[PDB]
């Protein structure tokens, strides 16, 4: 219906909104934009699905995300990828690793106090009427 595509337009604002948000915090640049294979070759090869904040926005425009639950699954692999990818003690991999959970953490608590739980609820409920 046109109220259930209001609604899905009103979950892509709230989405551009959150990820912009992350995408211009200085501490997340590493998450803006998939890694290069020209500077880190092995990446293609060990991270089997890529994830970064770029991606997120062009899913959020081509209507790939019904629900904020769907959406931060998206940043959990942004997270998950860089722990996998990062896991030595070395201080390179350490500061990355610190970076992605503070990505994730700072998604989740802008959603926490900024999404509507009925309006989750909501979206829930017309992506499984599909
Ligand atoms: C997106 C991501 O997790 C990423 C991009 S480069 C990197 N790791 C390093 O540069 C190590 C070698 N210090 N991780
Ligand atoms: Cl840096």
């Amino acid at each position: 219906s046109m109220q259930e595509e209001d609604t899905f337009r009103e979950l892509r604002i709230f989405l551009r909104n959150v990820t912009h948000r992350l995408a211009i915090d200085k501490r997340f640049r590493v998450f803006t934009k998939p890694v290069d294979p020209d500077e880190v070759p092995d990446y293609v090869t060990v991270i089997k699905q890529p994830m970064d904040l770029s991606s997120v926005i062009s899913k959020i425009d081509l209507h790939k995300y019904l629900t904020v639950k769907d959406y931060l699954r998206d940043i959990d692999l942004i997270c998950s990828n860089a722990l996998e990818y990062n896991p030595d003690r070395d201080p390179g991999d350490r500061l990355i690793r610190h970076r992605a959970c503070a990505l994730r953490d700072t998604a989740y608590a802008i959603i926490k106090e900024e999404l509507d739980e009925d309006f989750e609820q909501l979206c829930e409920e017309i992506q499984e009427s599909r």
